[PDB]
């Protein structure tokens, strides 16, 4: 699935095209359910929500909001003072921080990271992924969620397994296509959070 | 808001119309906002997740499905083992549960239930209801969610002031109101119930 739907190189300008991105991460949602528990429901909404309602804005005129910095630099011309905190800057604010830890977490699990005395289990790869991306934009009871529901996460085996079902491949095969994925995937969101420092795009509020 | 939207009585058949039921239950999910923390948005959408799907399938024929019975005796003969984990019957039979909750919660607070040590709290009442409504469906992993979750819980001060602002009501007026919105809610939940053992409609899988 990963590598099926693999983002776009970046070009020269380091500009993001807002349809073909979207259209990616639209495939990133079911991740979550590759987990097998009902505890990360609420958590493939939120990262569907911030989708959708940046397809929203685009939808209103697509060449207007050609690229992410398009969306960012027209919003913050045509909204007041609650900019950056509105609109699809503030969606994808928080999309990033998702597709973050999507991107540290499956990076660690293919650089071999993991608890050599569980290392079967992806506990230490999701709570590096959530240190880096989430955890301070998070207040202490959700960060406590966090680690209650950490307890769901499937054995790794079955997480791979469950990213390549049907394609009858190695574990070597999964995570050499999950590695290709991350090339592009890491690029972009790399470039989102720059934009986000360049145009001054980014909150620290914690919720 | 609670007592603005009663519940029917009850008929002598102790049948429950349908979209009278749903137009009053409508003005629950907002209760949970009233707690004034997102932490409690999945709670909502779950509820109303309920109420839209039992909704969808009264709306398919509002005559056939006119009365909560109704739904129950034809979805049985409609659909083969399945049933009743399945359709209008299985969205229900989680309602009723959150529905109960609500109902234990508030009953707990107009009682005067309270912990002496931590008497502007509602930690005590939401545990109660938890352990009498929803408990014993959760896995451990969830239960442990929700004790983390209650440390969202407002103060009982502004709980009750929110559910009456704009009225200018004392505390002990909110408090009248909302046991009267009790009586029939109360008497309705649990004809609810009777209804699931009586049709041996209730599941006690956990998630
Ligand atoms: C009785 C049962 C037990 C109780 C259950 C309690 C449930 C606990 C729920 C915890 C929260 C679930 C995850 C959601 C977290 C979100 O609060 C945050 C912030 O969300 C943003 O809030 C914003 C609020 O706007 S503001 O008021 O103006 O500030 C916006 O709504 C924004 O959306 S937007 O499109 O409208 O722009 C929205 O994403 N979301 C996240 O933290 C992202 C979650 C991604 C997690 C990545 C994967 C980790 C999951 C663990 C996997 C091991
Ligand atoms: C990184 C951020 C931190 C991580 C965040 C983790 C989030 C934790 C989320 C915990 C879950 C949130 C609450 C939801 C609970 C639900 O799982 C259960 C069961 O839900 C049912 O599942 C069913 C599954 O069907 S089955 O597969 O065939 O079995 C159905 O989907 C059914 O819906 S239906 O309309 O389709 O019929 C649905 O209600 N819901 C509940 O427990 C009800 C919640 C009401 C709570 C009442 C208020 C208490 C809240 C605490 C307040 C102090």
């Amino acid at each position: 699935l990963l590598a099926e739907h693999l983002l776009k190189p970046l070009p020269a300008d380091k500009q993001i095209e807002t349809g073909p991105f979207l259209e990616a991460v639209s495939h990133l949602p079911p991740f979550f359910d590759c987990l097998g528990s009902p505890v990360f429901t609420p958590i493939k909404a939120d990262i569907s929500g911030n989708i959708t309602k940046i397809k929203a804005v685009y939808d209103t005129n697509p060449a207007k909001f050609r690229t992410l910095q398009n969306i960012l630099e027209v919003e913050k011309e045509m909204y007041g003072a609650e900019w950056p905190k509105v609109g699809a800057t503030l969606a994808l604010m928080w999309l990033k921080r998702g597709l973050r830890f999507i991107q540290v977490f499956l990076q660690s699990i293919c650089d071999g990271e993991r608890d050599e005395n569980h290392p079967n289990l992806i506990r230490v790869n999701a709570t590096k992924a959530y240190e880096m991306a989430l955890k301070k934009y998070h207040g202490w009871i959700v960060q406590k969620i966090f680690q209650a529901a950490l307890y769901a996460a499937p054995y790794k085996s079955d997480f791979l397994k469950a990213l390549s079902k049907g394609q009858n491949v190695t574990e070597e095969e999964c995570l050499e296509k999950i590695r290709l994925f991350l090339v592009n995937y890491t690029a972009t969101i790399d470039v989102i959070y720059e934009m986000y420092t360049q145009m001054n795009a980014e909150l620290n509020y914690k919720v």
